[PDB]
Order: C-alpha cells, then structure tokens, then sequence
C-alpha cells in the first residue's frame, strides 16, 4: 500500500551471506538499524511488510521468527503452504504485491520490505515503479557465497542524507560501516 523498498547489508566484495548465515560477526546497531527500518510504521494502525525468499527465513534464528511487529511474508515456487510461523506465501514478487492490494492486507500494510535473498533482490530492484534500497556498505572484504546484485547508479541515484539515517561512519567489534540509501522513480 505505502512505498516499496528493499534493505541490506553488504560487504565491499557485494557479500550478503556466507554458509547460511551473515559473514560478519553480529554487528548489534547494525541490526537495531534493520528492525527500526522494517518495524516503524508511517502510520499509526499499520504494520510494515517483510518480504523474503525461502532460505532467508530459515536464515533467521527461530526464537525470532516471525520478525516480531511486521507482518511476514514468504516467497516460494514450490511450497504449499507457508513456513511455520510465517503469516503468508506467496509464489512470485509480483504476487505478494498484487495480495497486499486485495482486501485482507490494504487496510493492513503501510510499508513493504524486501529482506532477500539475491533473487528476490534482483527482481525488486527491477521492478517498475518508486523503490528505495536501504544499503549498509560493511566497509571490509568477507568470504561470500551469495552476494547482492550490481546496482546501476545511472538508473538509482544516491540520496546525499536521508531523514533518521546517520551519515558517519559507524564501527562494532573493529568493522567499520556506513548506512546508504539509493532510489529510483522508474
Ligand atoms: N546481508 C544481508 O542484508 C542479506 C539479506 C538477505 C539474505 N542474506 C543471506 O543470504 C542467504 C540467503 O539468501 P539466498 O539468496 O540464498 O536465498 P532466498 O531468496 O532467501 O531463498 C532462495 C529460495 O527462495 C525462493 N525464492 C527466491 N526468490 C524467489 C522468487 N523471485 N520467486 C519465487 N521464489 C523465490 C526459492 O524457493 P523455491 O525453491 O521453494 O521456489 C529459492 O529456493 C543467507 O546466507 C542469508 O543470511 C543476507
Ligand atoms: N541492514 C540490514 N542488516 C542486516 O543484518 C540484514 C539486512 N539488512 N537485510 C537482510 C537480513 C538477513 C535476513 C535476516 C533478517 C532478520 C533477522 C533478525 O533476526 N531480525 C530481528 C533481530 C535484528 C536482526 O538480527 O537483524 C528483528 O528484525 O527483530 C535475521 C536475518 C540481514
């Protein structure tokens, strides 16, 4: 119903996940940044959407899924019904946004979030239409095995400060990050 946008963290190499779990060590503000993004509603009486492939929902520790104060939606090609815990499934990106249309979400969702993985992220960052991609930039190389897609800075311009986004660097347990927000009006 509100703004489409899409939230990362991401090492200098474009690494987002390593063996099923993050390849930095738990950055804690990192992660209050993340809930604070995805759970404040821009209007009172609704809750945001996150947005999800398969295997980033198992990525999440099971004492915290769902994602506490957001609604959760899966998406799958092959599931039947959604993960237990997980509100909804859907089987495409465009699927899960055409259900946050009908009834039983319009009047429910504010924000939606896209969470991951890189699939899901490269699909949104295509897709017509307003979106902004909150992008941590973990200023350090990691091992990798999944990785986040080239954004194209000609088609999504950096926004030089952004209102509740600090603009320093910011460094936990020795790794130095800085928090980025890009958008398009495609
Ligand atoms: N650093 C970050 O901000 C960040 C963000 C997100 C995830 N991660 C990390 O990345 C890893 C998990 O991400 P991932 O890229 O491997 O996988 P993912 O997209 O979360 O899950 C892959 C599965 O999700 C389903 N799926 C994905 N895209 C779909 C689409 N467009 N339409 C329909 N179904 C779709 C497919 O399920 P089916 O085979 O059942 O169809 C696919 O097998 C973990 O290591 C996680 O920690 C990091
Ligand atoms: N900025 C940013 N930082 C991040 O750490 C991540 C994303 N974006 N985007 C994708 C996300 C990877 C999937 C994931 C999503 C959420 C969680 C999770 O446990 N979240 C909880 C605790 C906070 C957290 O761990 O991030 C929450 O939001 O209340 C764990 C993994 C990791």
């Amino acid at each position: 119903v509100g703004s489409l946008n899409c939230i990362v963290a991401v090492s200098q190499n474009m690494g987002i996940g390593k063996n099923g779990d993050l390849p930095w060590p738990p950055l804690r503000n990192e992660f209050r940044y993340f809930q604070r993004m995805t759970t404040t509603s821009s209007v009172e009486g609704k809750q945001n959407l996150v947005i999800m492939g398969k295997k980033t929902w198992f990525s999440i520790p099971e004492k915290n899924r769902p994602l506490k104060g957001r609604i959760n939606l899966v998406l799958s090609r092959e599931l039947k019904e959604p993960p237990q815990g997980a509100h909804f499934l859907s089987r495409s990106l465009d699927d899960a946004l055409k259900l946050t249309e009908q009834p039983e979400l319009a009047n429910k969702v504010d924000m939606v979030w896209i969470v991951g993985g890189s699939s899901v992220y490269k699909e949104a960052m295509n897709h017509p239409g307003h979106l902004k991609l909150f992008v941590t930039r973990i200023m350090q190389d990691f091992e990798s095995d999944t990785f986040f897609p080239e954004i194209d800075l000609e088609k999504y311009k950096l926004l030089p400060e952004y209102p509740g986004v600090l603009s320093d660097v910011q460094e936990e347990k020795g790794i130095k990050y800085k928090f980025e927000v890009y958008e398009k009006n495609d």
